[PDB]
């Protein structure tokens, strides 16, 4: 017998929810019966409520479970996703996503159009001149043609509009900037996972346990979505259902300390001409950091495997993700990924 | 440079807002600029981080600012207010207006302020209304009322229409949120003393505080069975609020002779039901809602003795208990209901 009332009365006295209830919310949300008040105050208790790990898979479940999937067999077993939750990241996701798919491991990214001026994944890859708005069949035989392929948000959660409007609405991080890295339709099994917010990565990385992925959640020490060069990085490596708490340092693989001013995000237009000169074979710090989370994805795709050693599998990682770059097959698979675009 | 992303992010993150920021959304909020979504992330957050007394005071002083008054020197110095945030879950009868009327006819000026029930079977208004009182009059027929028969009502949509965006985005989502407590603390005549009834023990102390900026003389009570009234089922809590400053205390009626009731006793039904029970107290039926009728308007005539620096506690609750049975037994509460009916119906 569910309700707002009882369910918000519930998180408005720091109680976690009954199994079934954050699913019963966003189920409710997803077939449009949620008024925006309903929405908003279930946001930010659920927020205020430090979520559990069992709460925030139950919203990214139901809204998986309202998605339109990806056709049958078209999504390798060994897909990978490179994303963080942002609140930025988004020159070095990017990046790293077309570094990681031209060293030969398939990527399927998902993402919106950003509210401001500083890019989302999406209009960074428009910028450069990538269709991301693909139905289905398309983004499946981006996936198979290219070796990467981009879901956009908009297109295969098209009930999650009323949610969006929303938390522009109120402008500040919820739950809900939580699920953007668990609600990838093509459902890939591996990934670097970047969280900004620290005490809730160990969430994310409790809910990609569940599913019984091989990622690797990342909070840079510094506050980035990221594996950093600034400082050290904390990773929750999640494989086999377990998740080990490890402290990382990109010194130790022969990476120069960087300072924060060099690496963050900013808008599309500036993020795609950093993009071309870092794919055009650009030394510096922003480098550094693409190749660092290229060489974490490859990682994460590597535990895939249940005999992957960390430092020989992070060593393979820098030398792929390096000699993507170097070769030029990294400038080329985007622009293989352009041209496939404007022919159909 | 105040917003929502900046307010609601600072009580996101358990933070007390800053001076006059509360005061800023409650004002977008009354003037029609605040989305629903905005409103019911502002209510939601504020209950979870705690609201203080300065915050709750900046939403209450801003819902005042923008709110129908009654005209200039129509409302007694000395009048009080007896009125509850509800949300107590119990039907019980309409206690504060049965109390209020007991209070006017001991020779208190009252001004209530209230609306038709948000979730029990029968609100105060509701039962006035099948009493044959008039709700709906304006500022200057309330202040006649005050005058003539020593007792008026303000219906809250009447003087705060402003309201009516928070009032939908609270119906919406349910939940008890701070602005359930503002129904008390925003009757548009002012009155400086009070017997407030509120629901949620851990925000009691919370309103003590608001009136005590206010320099009110008011005790906020909590029943400890959880009535926004005091109780004669057990003990209350009582906040008591004089010169600025605010001590709590635990009252039970077994020290002025009153025999324990149970909760279901004191049961209400529709507004015919809760009528019939206003009536029947009025009339002399003994019993334990005479009991409870009798312990709150003697609370509300203790409050407002206490707008005097010299009175003293147990003098002023024999005093009251006196008054308040007096009215009743005299029949002079009849009485003023009746006439309260009749000035109604002579326009
Ligand atoms: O606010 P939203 O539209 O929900 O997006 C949140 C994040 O998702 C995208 O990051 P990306 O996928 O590039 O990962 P990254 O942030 O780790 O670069 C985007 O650039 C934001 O950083
Ligand atoms: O939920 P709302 O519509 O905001 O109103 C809250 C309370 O206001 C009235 O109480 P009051 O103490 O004035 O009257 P009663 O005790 O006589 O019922 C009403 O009867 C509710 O109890
Ligand atoms: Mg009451
Ligand atoms: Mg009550």
């Amino acid at each position: 017998v569910p309700s707002w009332p009882q369910i918000l009365g519930r998180l408005t006295d720091n109680r976690d929810l009954a199994r079934g209830q954050a699913a019963w919310a966003m189920d409710q949300i997803m077939t449009g019966n949620a008024r925006p008040a309903q929405i908003a105050a279930f946001a930010v208790a659920m927020t205020m409520k430090a979520p559990t790990a069992d709460e925030v898979g139950e919203l990214a479940g139901v809204m998986l479970s309202h998605a339109h999937p990806l056709p049958a067999d078209t999504v390798p077993d060994d897909a990978v996703d490179v994303v963080g939750t942002g609140g930025n990241t988004v020159n070095l996701s990017t990046m790293a996503a077309i570094v990681v798919a031209a060293a030969g491991v398939p990527v399927v990214k998902h993402g919106n159009r950003a509210a401001s001026s500083l890019s989302g994944g999406a209009d960074t890859l428009e910028a450069l001149g990538v269709r991301i708005d693909l139905g289905p069949d398309l983004v499946a035989r981006s996936l198979a043609e290219v070796g990467i392929g981009f879901c956009f948000a908009a297109r295969f959660h098209p009930s999650y509009r009323h949610a969006a409007a929303v938390r522009r609405e109120i402008g500040v991080p919820t739950v809900f900037n939580l699920l953007g890295p668990l609600t990838n339709p093509a459902r890939p099994r591996a990934g670097l996972i970047g969280c900004a917010f620290a005490d809730l990565a160990e969430v994310m990385a409790g809910v990609f346990a569940a599913r019984r992925s091989s990622v690797l959640v990342v909070h840079g020490d510094d506050g980035l979505d990221e594996l950093t060069t600034t400082t050290t990085s904390t990773i929750w490596r999640v494989a086999a259902g377990s998740v080990d708490k490890l402290t990382f340092d990109p010194a130790g693989f022969g990476f120069a300390r960087a300072q924060l001013d060099q690496l963050a995000g900013g808008d599309a237009q500036a993020n795609a001409a950093a993009v071309r000169a870092v794919l055009g074979g650009a030394r510096g710090p922003v480098r550094d950091a693409v190749v660092l989370n290229a060489a974490g994805a490859i990682v994460a795709h590597a535990g895939l495997s249940s005999r992957a050693e960390w430092l020989p599998a992070w060593e393979e990682g820098l030398r792929r993700a390096s000699a993507a770059i170097d070769t030029g097959a990294a400038e080329q698979l985007l622009a293989r990924w352009v041209r496939f675009g404007r022919q159909i």
